[PDB]
């Protein structure tokens, strides 16, 4: 069930993040919008007030690569709602140019906001546990040529998650972590592949990625939605790696 | 082959790091230690001066997180034994309580290490060719439950080094990228699991991985060096994952 649990999804203005608000406010959850984009979280929470209840939704304006902006950012979500069961951590850019920055969003934000769930879900710090979904992209499975950092940081992610998972198994915290990789979505991040301000020196190799893109498909984000739906469903489901591709569909990387 | 060319081996001062600068330097290259330990290094440096010729090693105070001094430390490298030839990029520390610092220096440093080593060595650029090696774990490519972020940063440093090797035949810059994946190696870095000021949450659990330990014995860094030889003497592996137990040796991940 997920009918009255708190979910807090970083960066849910728009593309996917929005997406598992919109899946998890249909569901029944008092959701937490945090993005460091003012204007897209306010029109983002105007247009979802319009069809659920204004009162299960609040925008917070945050930048996830902060850390005292991030543990404020939770004091808020909790202090406000209550309780914390649904963490989804995917705020992700894809600067290669300030690669340095990419890395501490893509990846150091992901294993703070981890540890602050854990520190606010865990039953032995106080709590009755939940779930923690990371968001990773097939490129944390898979080499890509034309972005190594963007790679390296899926990596890292995936990694951390299926280490943490063993992790709070052993802790007796009763917080279940599990990623999630799509294939090609079809939000904005996709055309950031085409300007080389945020691409660099990988810009005149941009062609690859296309014909890649192409060659497999594109995913709508509802469908993304409902691999988060899957996995909170599911009790017995603690470090699976859920891939979405276009072919196989929902399926795991059985490791 | 190495019989003139220049090294710059990352964190050389004690561990695998002068394991591979003793066999470079028997082999017959010039190699740069790089270390931010004084006098760890100055006794390494005396020991291979006592051991080999003293102009071969040029010994490098410099912190690899520190942005500034690295690209400070490859120009006074490049300044003194003319070229970069081989750069091994092997700076790790473990330590879960900071493990801000713990990704900083192992993960962004290789990355920020690898960037410098293309600039300086691309062909098209102003080089001629070279290898670039990044030092990874086993954990780099399997879930290690008490120490999270280290698999991350491995994980990272594997996907990187992977997607960097595609790019770099793609760029036509005639680099050769590599990583090593050695167990359980004994060196002065397991003596850390052993303390709460370094692991921090997860010092109630180091009795499993100390199992683990035991039961897959202990690796002698001469067998990293002998990976390393193996890795640079030939020219027709890019991307290759080198992976060192106690039963099978030397082999490869076969992706
Ligand atoms: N869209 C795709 O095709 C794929 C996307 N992903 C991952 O999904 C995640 C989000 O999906 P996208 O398509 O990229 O959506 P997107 O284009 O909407 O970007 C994610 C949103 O997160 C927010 N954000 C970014 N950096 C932030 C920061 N530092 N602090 C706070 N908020 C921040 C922004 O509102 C941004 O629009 C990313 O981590 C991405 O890597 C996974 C696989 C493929
Ligand atoms: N020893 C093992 O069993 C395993 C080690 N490794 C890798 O080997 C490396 C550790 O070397 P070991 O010989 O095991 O032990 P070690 O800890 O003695 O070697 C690392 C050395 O690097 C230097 N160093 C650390 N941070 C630095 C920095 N920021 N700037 C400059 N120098 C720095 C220090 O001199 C330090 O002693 C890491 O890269 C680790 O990932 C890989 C798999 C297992
Ligand atoms: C059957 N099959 C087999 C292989 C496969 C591979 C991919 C596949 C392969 N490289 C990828 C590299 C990067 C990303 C990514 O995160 N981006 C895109 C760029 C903008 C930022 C967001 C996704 C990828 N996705 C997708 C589908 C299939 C597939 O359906
Ligand atoms: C046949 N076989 C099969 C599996 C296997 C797994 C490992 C294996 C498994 N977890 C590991 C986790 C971490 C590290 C590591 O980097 N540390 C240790 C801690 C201090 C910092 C440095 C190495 C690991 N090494 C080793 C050998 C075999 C092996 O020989």
């Amino acid at each position: 069930m997920v009918n009255g649990k708190v979910a807090l999804v970083t960066g849910a203005a728009q593309g996917i993040g929005r997406a598992f608000a919109e899946a998890l406010l249909l569901k029944g959850a008092k959701v937490a919008l945090v993005d460091w984009n003012l204007e897209a979280g306010v029109q983002c929470k105007a247009a979802l007030d319009e069809q659920f209840e204004p009162q299960k939704t609040l925008f917070i304006q945050c930048d996830v690569a902060d850390q005292q902006q991030l543990r404020d950012t939770f004091r808020k979500v909790v202090d406000h709602f209550g309780r914390l069961d649904i963490l989804v951590n995917n705020a992700g850019v894809n600067n290669e140019k300030n690669w340095e920055k990419t890395l501490q969003i893509n990846l150091v934000s992901v294993i703070s906001g981890t540890y602050l769930g854990l520190d606010y879900m865990s039953k032995q710090n106080g709590g009755e546990g939940g779930i923690i979904i990371n968001m990773s992209s097939l490129a944390g499975l898979m080499p890509v040529a034309q972005q190594p950092v963007y790679c390296a940081s899926k990596h890292g992610i995936v990694g951390f998650t299926r280490s943490a998972a063993l992790a709070a198994n052993l802790m007796n915290s009763g917080v279940r972590l599990n990623a999630i990789c799509p294939g090609f979505v079809n939000t904005a991040i996709l055309e950031s592949i085409e300007k080389e301000e945020n691409m660099g020196q990988y810009i005149e190799y941009k062609d690859h990625i296309k014909d890649m893109i192409k060659y497999y498909g594109i995913l709508d984000p509802p469908l993304i939605a409902n691999g988060l739906i899957t996995l909170i469903e599911d009790d017995a489901l603690n470090g699976a790696i859920m891939k979405i591709t276009t072919s196989k569909g929902i399926h795991f990387q059985d490791y």
